[PDB]
């Protein structure tokens, strides 16, 4: 695989033509009004969410990625293809590492690495893994997870699904209460998937719901000189051994075809094999 | 026929108020909680908590809404189907002060239940069941319109009875902060009070792991009413005079009712189980 820097910078210019990535990355204090009604990107337009004093107080003053430039970025998905890959060292060598859905690293360091600079957080994760922060034990566990992220950006898409509404109110309340006690940088994208989906429409990727991986590649494109993908592999067998794989390392086929095409054209390095 | 025994009632009142500080228990107040304080739920495992936000606290009253209030005749109106066809409306509205349970509707049922409302209770689960969690403009407007019709009534919201109220409390709180100043409704939010209430009534032979909103209502009423009349308390699905079937609720626990019937017997209160004059 050889990196084609000119093709990549060209892809970047095309992306930024269709998506104002720095702006789209997160709402800012002055980009919303108290009382404003947000709609949900992937839900009926009739669903709304009112912006409280408190939600707004949790937004950044300027985009967390304004004037940031990193040389090598790793974007790490959650496929089982990472299990036994020993990609840990190669991933941690990167200048900036994106991860998906609050994925765990402590017990998987050798394969996925421990360095984290941005991680995505669907608010449904409170419900599934932290019991809606209903007990002291859960509130402490959540606090502790967030402390381990140090100064990483936590990218919370609250306005994708209307089913994230009630949990958004629990998160917001938790973050206000613990204001000043965490170095984690919150980022809250608004209604951005129409604009993101337009760029990728012209590259014949269609689907109902664009994946977090393609979305990550899109952000990464604005701030990384060179993107390497790890853990993107939708199928439940290994591509070299053909032995079975766990669906996720810690236990869509249209998207992956596209990334493999891009790997072919030297835009990015998709890694599907053991590292060391 | 029923005769009011005023001396027996005033005796019951003095006994209640000796064991329950009703005026205090009625609602938390701004200065009675701290931002960050963890509330527990009276009828749930002690492990469940709710943190008091800036916003929750801003919605509490500065003093108890029933401090130094005294009414002559109080009606306490439950929701049993026994009210259907009863024409109790006029007798209920004649009262000086009317308590109602669980945001019960009156517009379509005036002749039987009355229209006058001075306090109504509100389990926050009602947002999920009838207002779709305030998720749409239509639901937010419907809720706003219901609250506007209560004018200056107290809305008594027991947020800390069941842990399953937690998420919907956060939706209410947010709704009320957003609409601050636009409603004359007087919010009241009782804290952890059922230990103290249930202990007075333990010695009167009523046990349960959940006390009923009606007994709770009688307890509050006792602190501010000279004479209490109960309407719509009747747990069974048949009429006591005709024996024909009844809807469970007029708008569609047996231990508690036994107790209220005993009290009716002793002239403390008038339980009404029949058509009104
Ligand atoms: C609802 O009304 C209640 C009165 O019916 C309020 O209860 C009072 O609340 C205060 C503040 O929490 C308590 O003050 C404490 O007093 C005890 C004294 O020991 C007592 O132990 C039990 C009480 O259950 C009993 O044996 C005697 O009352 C004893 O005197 C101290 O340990 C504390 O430091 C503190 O000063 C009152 O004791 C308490 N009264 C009763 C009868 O329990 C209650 O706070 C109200 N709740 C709300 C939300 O308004
Ligand atoms: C940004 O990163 C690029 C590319 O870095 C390369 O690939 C990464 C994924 C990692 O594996 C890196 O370890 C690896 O360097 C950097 O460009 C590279 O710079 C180095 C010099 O530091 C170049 O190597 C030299 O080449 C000359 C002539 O061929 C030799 O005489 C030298 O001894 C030495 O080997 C290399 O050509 C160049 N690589 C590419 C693909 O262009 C870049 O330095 C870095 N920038 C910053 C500011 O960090
Ligand atoms: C995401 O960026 C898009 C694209 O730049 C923004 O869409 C523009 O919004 C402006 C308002 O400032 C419109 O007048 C432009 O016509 C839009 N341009 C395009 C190409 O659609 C959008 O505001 C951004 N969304 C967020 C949440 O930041
Ligand atoms: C990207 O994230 C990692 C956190 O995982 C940052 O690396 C840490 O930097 C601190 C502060 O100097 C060190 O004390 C830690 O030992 C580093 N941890 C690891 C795991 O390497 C890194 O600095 C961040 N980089 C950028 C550009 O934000
Ligand atoms: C009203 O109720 C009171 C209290 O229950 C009655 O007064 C008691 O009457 C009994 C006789 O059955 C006496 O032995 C008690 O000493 C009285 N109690 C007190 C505290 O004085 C009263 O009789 C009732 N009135 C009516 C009309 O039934
Ligand atoms: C409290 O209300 C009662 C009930 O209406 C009042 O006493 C009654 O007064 C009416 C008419 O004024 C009479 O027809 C009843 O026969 C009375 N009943 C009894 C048992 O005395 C009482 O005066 C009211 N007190 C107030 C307004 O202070
Ligand atoms: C109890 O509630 C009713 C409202 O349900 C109050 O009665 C209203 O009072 C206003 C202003 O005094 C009148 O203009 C309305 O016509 C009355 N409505 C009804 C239905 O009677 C009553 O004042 C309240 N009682 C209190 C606070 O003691
Ligand atoms: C990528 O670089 C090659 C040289 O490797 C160049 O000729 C080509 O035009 C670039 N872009 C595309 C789209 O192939």
């Amino acid at each position: 695989w050889k990196f084609n820097r000119t093709a990549f910078l060209h892809q970047r210019q095309e992306i930024l033509q269709h998506v104002d990535v720095i702006k789209n990355f997160s709402l800012t204090k002055n980009s919303v009004r108290i009382g404003q009604l947000m709609h949900y990107d992937y839900s009926s337009h009739k669903y709304v969410f009112s912006i409280s004093n408190n939600f707004r107080s949790l937004l950044p003053d300027v985009s967390p990625i304004m004037n940031k430039h990193y040389n090598i970025c790793a974007v790490v998905g959650n496929s089982g293809i990472l299990t036994g890959s020993q990609c840990g060292q190669e991933i941690d060598k990167s200048d900036f590492v994106f991860r998906c859905n609050f994925a765990p690293t402590e017990a998987f360091q050798r394969d996925v690495g421990r360095k984290t600079n941005l991680t995505t957080f669907n608010p449904s994760i409170l419900e599934k893994y932290y019991n809606n922060l209903l007990t002291i034990q859960d509130r402490n566990n959540f606090f502790l997870s967030l402390k381990k992220l140090d100064g990483a950006i936590l990218w919370i898409p609250a306005f994708f699904f209307h089913t994230s509404a009630t949990v958004t109110r629990t998160l917001v309340d938790f973050f206000v209460e613990h204001r000043g006690q965490l170095k984690v940088q919150l980022a809250w994208p608004g209604n951005i998937m129409q604009h993101v989906n337009r760029y990728w429409k012209n590259k014949h990727l269609s689907p109902k719901r664009l994946s977090t991986g393609i979305l990550m590649y899109t952000l990464a494109s604005a701030i990384c000189e060179e993107i390497h993908l790890y853990g993107f592999w939708p199928f439940g067998f290994d591509p070299n051994t053909r032995e079975d794989l766990p669906y996720h390392y810690y236990d869509l086929p249209a998207e992956f075809q596209l990334l493999y095409r891009m790997h072919g054209e030297g835009l990015t390095k998709l890694t599907l094999s053991h590292c060391a």
